[PDB]
């Protein structure tokens, strides 16, 4: 294959340098590029062991075999006394330059794996832009650079976790013999709101600097693509023109849906508008039941607020459902009320948001439970997390050829690739893929490198780890036990499982009974690892590590012969025995 | 090896079953025993891949090849037939229980190691004895059941720490919206000391319980062992007399070390003290560098005290050195004080300790600096953090014949035995084994279920990991960077690095590149990781994950592939790029 490899390389990078690392040639080569600040990728092909057979493929584009040997754009552009005789007629950098596009690629979309993708392709010099644009919610709500998790996800939601967790803090702090009085200590939302807005500023700020240092074009406008190699841009002057690139990254993300219900959209709000709200939510309805809606009732929750969740049918629906189950009777117990199978009907006003005062309004909110008792309830905020949806043309996007499927996604092969050969998409809009951060991050890195500096690697899309910032936590790696269970067969798995209880929650006096974690195995595959699950604090901190484990296949054994750190929750895993066939209590 | 395997578990084995899962004959055997509850081992010959050589073996010891067949202490005692025959007959408990010596295995030392394999030793049936004695302090204090690590060690230490950790808690709570008046908060030793102990009581409690349900004899008693089989007890009514044992296990652990200079057991205190001491502390001096210093200096400053550590040389004498000058860095920055290149030449007392008002004394600590500069200096308290000893005789030990080194450690196998065949030691005092918790008690298990359950798994002291709990915690499995450098060479070692800033530390206002992480790679062996290192918060939940990855032989390339959970700290563990030799900078 490493004919195909070469050609794929040749043809896709933009500036790249088949070296040695022992030549004095590509040395003078590299110091050139360097002098004159040309950015490129740089094959050694003495630290490959087909790097023989590569000097001999070579020839099929230079003529040459020996080393350097600099391409630009799919065609060869000399030897070491080619490269130098450009240095020195100033001709060098005309020829760097030299394109049929504006850009060798073009990024839609300035989030997690916008960004990523178009810094690392500016790193190997490729003429890089990144489109980003926020469309306003319902309300107005709007943010700077740097997507979903910088401004209106993972960062302020763990942000806010953590201001949560630290109401705990306060109350075990005086069990650890701290002298403080708490009925005299209250939470001002918006003092928070400040404090997580001024660091996402910073990273709106630091983006687009790391952007400007990059040398990639950053363009705030909306961008469409009306042909393979054609993008049109909308300004915020509502200016339309037309840039061209050879790759295109479709980066483009989700955004909250409403249910199709009277007063959603005028009245509701969702997690966009949250996280910047100047005023605090007050008495609280959360409608749905995954991870947005979980995490935003819990830190709410922990903050002192009233706080609700109506429930269509079950929680974190994908999720293994006996975590899931442990979730909810902890946030359940610890003061988050539950509407259970219950749907919502219509959002009425009865009281406009204070604007003066940064006080919310207030809320009539009609529904219907599965046995036909009407929910009829007054909330001051009511909160839509009933899922997020792609925001490109079935139709639109087809006619360029780019085909999605029935939810919207775009339809990729395992690298990428979009039905348009120049055309790729990474993070959310990728149908099938796990919808995380550092998932689309990996995705547009390895897609640039392969792209822009002949990287061959894929991106692993499994045995994604992932944790739900729920009250106590829950990280996991792997399969749900269900989905094994349905997967091999039930006399085909083994379940190790554990209650456990922090250190720190004895002196505090919290629950016995309730942290709990679990490898779900196969037998036939020598207890291989096929799921781990753990409730518990700093869920993801503990899940992180076992994922590399699990990566390269660990199994029961590679656990047991492990020892623990003590004293940790994490160690529990290293010393599992009760199974749940046995019957015997993991108490 | 198959012949010489049932050997050895014939021989050392209290009561056991050789047995198939599909055998009637063999469930009728365990339906007897469970009835008669009378415990065993039971090996099922079907699960076993050599399982019909074994049959085959079992006749150099039964005449017969057919299962079941039951073994008491070295001797064929029946095949079904012949149980049930004992059983009618009510035989059976009187087989069961007879003995030459008056115990399967007498344990001397209660603490992690020794309650470990005591109880895991009943568990197969062999009559068990644990003797824990607790020698009191040169102040007179004392405790109960459990060991270092329960009463005196990891349980006390971790709680105080948690303490410590809350006082910042405290500080970063305003900057997420809390409010509160930190000048009217202050910190109750006494208290914290009380919620400490109570732990510890249930823990003392919950041990014997476990060793009565076990039923396990537990004495509380020295012991010392006089010849191979006889252990002479002293109970408190200062009574003696012998008990004989099969085997015997040594679990005796050690004690903290005291310099000899004067006034230094009459003034000075040591860990075994601190965790139950009635008094606060006050201005405190904490003499010695390695992880007990630290912690407790660490605690003690975080609780609001005047704290100074004097260090001899250098810090963590073992771990790896910039790892420890970070930790050290991080300390002196936040208000710890240390007297650098300074040994104590006397303490002397100014203030008796008032006993009534629970308040400290007062000392004058004389010392000297390697330039000639004396050290003269008042504390409340002076705390000695200079090591820990084993408590055995290197005259009476070689008397029995049981050899220990230079240290007074005592020399093993590699399934802890002695030079004196029936005779075992784990935990602390086992010479060149790592002095953790989880080791003795894996090494306990383990020893426990090849003596008396037939296992043949050894305990693996390698790549253990450790977390050292300092005020920013430390967390590394495997190699430092100098001991993997002077093994394999510079040339062959590669070190990515990172500096990091925890997202809870944005908004709390906390460092920027303080928190740090490292992976010591081998560049001939495909960038095999030797060495993890992470100093940051919750570093042992960070660091347990990963040493099973490192276990089954990680390299860089599986850290790479796999993706993170965000946002974690540990998730930097999978992006690492900036390697050392390049010198481009971690910030
Ligand atoms: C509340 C919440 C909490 C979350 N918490 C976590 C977590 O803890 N951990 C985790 O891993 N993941 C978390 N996620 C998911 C994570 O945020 C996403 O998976 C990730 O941000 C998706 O990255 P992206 O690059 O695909 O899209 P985005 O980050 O959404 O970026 C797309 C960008 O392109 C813009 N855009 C759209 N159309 C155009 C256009 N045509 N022209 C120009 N620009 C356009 C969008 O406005 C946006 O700025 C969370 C998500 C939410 C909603
Ligand atoms: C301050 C401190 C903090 C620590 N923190 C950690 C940590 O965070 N994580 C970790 O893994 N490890 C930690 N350790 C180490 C851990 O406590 C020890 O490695 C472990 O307890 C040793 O177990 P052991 O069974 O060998 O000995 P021990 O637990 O010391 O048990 C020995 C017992 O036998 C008794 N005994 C002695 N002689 C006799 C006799 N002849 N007859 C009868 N009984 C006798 C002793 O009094 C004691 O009760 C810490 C240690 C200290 C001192
Ligand atoms: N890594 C992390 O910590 C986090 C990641 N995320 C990302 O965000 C994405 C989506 O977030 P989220 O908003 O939670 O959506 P999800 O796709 O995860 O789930 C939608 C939820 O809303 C409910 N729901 C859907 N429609 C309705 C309806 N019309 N009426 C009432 N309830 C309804 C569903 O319940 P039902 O089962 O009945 O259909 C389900 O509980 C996830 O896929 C994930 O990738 C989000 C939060 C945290
Ligand atoms: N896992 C965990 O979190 C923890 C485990 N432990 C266990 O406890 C054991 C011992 O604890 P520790 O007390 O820290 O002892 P250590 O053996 O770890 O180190 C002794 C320390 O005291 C110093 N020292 C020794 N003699 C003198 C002297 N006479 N004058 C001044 N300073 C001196 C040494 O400095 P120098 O370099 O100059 O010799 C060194 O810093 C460890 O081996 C470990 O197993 C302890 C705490 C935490
Ligand atoms: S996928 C084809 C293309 N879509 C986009 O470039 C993004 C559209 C999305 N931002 C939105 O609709 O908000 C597209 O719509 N083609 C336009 C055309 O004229 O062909
Ligand atoms: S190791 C030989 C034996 N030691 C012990 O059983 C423990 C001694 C220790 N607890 C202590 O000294 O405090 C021993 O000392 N032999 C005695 C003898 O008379 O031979
Ligand atoms: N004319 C060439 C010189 C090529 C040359 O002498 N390079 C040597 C390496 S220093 C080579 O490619 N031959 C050895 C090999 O097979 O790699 C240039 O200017 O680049
Ligand atoms: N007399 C024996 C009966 C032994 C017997 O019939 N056992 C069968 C198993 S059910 C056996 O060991 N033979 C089959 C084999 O080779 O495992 C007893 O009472 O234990
Ligand atoms: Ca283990
Ligand atoms: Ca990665």
């Amino acid at each position: 294959g490493t004919s195909q490899w070469l050609r794929k390389t040749v043809d896709s990078a933009a500036v790249i340098l088949f070296s040695k690392t022992t030549c004095p040639y590509c040395k003078k080569v590299k110091d050139v590029l360097a002098e004159a600040k040309i950015k490129h990728a740089t094959i050694e092909l003495d630290q490959l062991s087909n790097g023989s057979a590569i000097q001999k493929c070579l020839a099929s584009f230079s003529k040459i075999e020996t080393v350097p040997q600099m391409f630009v754009r799919g065609k060869f552009i000399g030897d070491s006394q080619t490269v130098l005789k450009y240095y020195s007629n100033d001709e060098l950098a005309g020829i760097v330059n030299e394109s049929k596009y504006d850009y060798d690629l073009i990024v839609i979309g300035g989030g997690s794996g916008g960004l990523a993708a178009g810094k690392e392709a500016a790193k190997y010099g490729a003429k890089t832009a990144v489109l980003d644009y926020v469309e306003p919610t319902p309300i107005g709500t709007t943010w700077g650079l740097g997507g979903t998790c910088v401004n209106v996800g993972c960062i302020p939601k763990k942000l806010m976790h953590q201001a949560g967790l630290l109401s705990h803090a306060l109350e075990d702090a005086e069990h650890f013999g701290w002298s403080l009085d708490r009925s005299k200590i209250s939470h001002n939302w918006s003092t928070m709101v400040e404090g997580v807005q001024s660091h996402i500023g910073s990273l709106n700020w630091g983006y687009k600097v790391a952007l400007r240092d990059n040398q990639v074009t950053y363009l705030n406008a909306k961008g469409r693509l009306i042909s393979p190699h054609e993008v049109q841009i909308t300004d915020k002057n509502q200016k339309v023109s037309t840039i061209t690139g050879n790759k295109i990254i479709l980066a483009t993300g989700e955004r909250p849906k409403y249910p199709e219900i009277p007063g959603a959209v005028e009245y509701g709000i969702t997690s966009d508008d949250l996280f910047s709200l100047p005023y605090f939510p007050g008495k609280t309805l959360v409608i749905g039941a995954s991870y947005v809606a979980l995490e935003c009732a819990g830190f709410l929750a922990s903050l002192g607020g009233d706080v609700t969740v109506m429930v269509r049918s079950i929680l974190l629906r994908g999720f293994d459902q006996q975590m899931a189950e442990k979730v909810g009777d902890y946030m359940e117990n610890h003061g988050v009320k539950f509407a259970k199978l219950c749907v919502p009907d219509e959002i009425k006003q009865l009281k406009v948001v204070d604007t003066e005062n940064n006080k919310p309004g207030l809320l009539l909110v009609k529904g219907h439970y599965t046995d036909g008792k009407k929910f009829e309830e007054e909330f001051e905020t009511v909160i839509f997390a009933v899922g997020r949806e792609p925001q490109l043309s079935k139709v639109l996007c087809e006619t360029v050829g780019v085909k999605l499927d029935k939810n919207g996604r775009v339809v990729c092969t395992d690298d990428e690739q979009t039905t348009v050969s120049n055309v790729y998409a990474i993070g959310d809009i990728n149908a099938g893929k796990p919808q995380l951060t550092p998932v689309a991050i990996q995705a547009g890195r390895y897609l640039a490198r392969r792209l822009f500096a002949g990287a061959t690697e894929l991106t692993d899309y499994s045995n994604v780890a992932t944790t739900v910032f729920t009250p106590l936590e829950y990280g996991a790696c792997g399969l749900s036990e269900e989905d094994a269970i349905e997967k091999y067969g039930d006399k085909d798995i083994e379940v190790y499982h554990s209650n456990f209880k922090p250190l720190e929650w004895t002196v505090a006096h919290r629950e016995d009974n309730v942290c709990y974690m679990k490898l779900v195995c196969r037998k036939s595959d020598n207890m291989r690892v096929l799921g781990l699950h753990v409730l518990g604090p700093n869920a993801g901190e503990i899940t992180q590590g076992y994922a590399v484990a699990i990566k390269m296949g660990a199994t029961k054994a590679d656990f047991d012969r492990t020892i623990g750190i003590h004293p940790t929750c994490s160690e529990t895993f290293t010393t599992l025995h009760v199974t749940k066939k046995s019957g015997v209590s993991p108490i």
